[PDB]
């Protein structure tokens, strides 16, 4: 992710097949013919799409040129969060598999991992950052309060985010239960709030292994109610 001054973000295509599937998932969704209503209300809970981005000098160089989510925020606190069942896709080897499952082996109990955080702290003027390592190390016993490091500035606990952290998650839920033609594997959401009240941004990140689908996305739904539950619970600190 290469942060642009103009509000935007430039995502160099992943190497193929996942970079081209994810400029197609992006194509397809923000297709300008596209009267599909499943797909008119996804665009909301994604970046905004601006198309395929080259260099003028380098047409072999892809990007895709997305809103920055975080762009609005002064101090912005941001979380990744990588959502579902399973990390591998459809068409995954048994190595793939292994390698997927291996990487974070409780996937298909919580349903969920944190890929990340930057949470800005008021007392000190100055950001702790988690790695991939800090969700990777998180157990049914130590998600809770794992995930609630996000909402803490260092005095109080944000339950202003929390809670409006719920609610968009919520219609991103009502989103996938009224639909059965995507299954997403492998992404996220990102999680944006003002560091510097009830002011957030969740959105869908990560598009390399979304596929057609005749059915629920049960997996992705299974991880949002979970990290619902998660934050619900927060709340009663
Ligand atoms: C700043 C930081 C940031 O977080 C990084 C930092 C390391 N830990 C979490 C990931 C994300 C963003 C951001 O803002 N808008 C985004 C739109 C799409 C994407 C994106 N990333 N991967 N596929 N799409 C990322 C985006 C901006």
């Amino acid at each position: 992710i290469l942060q642009h001054p103009d509000g935007t973000v430039l995502k160099q295509l992943q190497p193929p097949p996942r970079g081209p599937r994810e400029l197609e998932f992006y194509n397809m969704v923000y297709a300008a013919d596209c009267f599909d209503g499943v797909l008119l209300e996804l665009r909301k809970y994604l970046p905004k799409y601006y198309g395929i981005w080259s260099p003028p000098t380098a047409p072999n160089d892809l990007y895709l040129k997305l809103e920055d989510v975080t762009h609005k925020f002064n101090k912005p606190c941001i979380m990744d969060v990588k959502i579902g069942q399973k990390s591998y896709d459809p068409f995954a080897s048994s190595e793939k598999i292994q390698q997927q499952v291996s990487k974070y082996p409780l996937m298909e109990e919580i349903g969920f991992l944190v890929l990340g955080m930057r949470v800005y702290h008021v007392h000190s003027d100055s950001y702790e950052t988690e790695n991939q390592h800090y969700g990777r190390s998180l157990t049914k016993e130590t998600i809770k309060d794992g995930v609630s490091r996000f909402f803490h500035n260092g005095y109080c606990l944000r339950k202003d985010a929390v809670a409006a952290s719920i609610q968009k998650i919520e219609k991103i839920l009502q989103w996938f239960e009224n639909q059965k033609q995507l299954n997403f594997y492998a992404s996220s959401l990102l999680f944006v709030y003002e560091g510097s009240g009830g002011e957030v941004e969740v959105r869908m990140i990560d598009f390399a292994h979304v596929f057609p689908s005749n059915t629920i996305d049960e997996g992705y739904v299974y991880g949002l109610k979970h990290l619902i539950s998660v934050l619900r619970s927060i709340l009663d600190n």
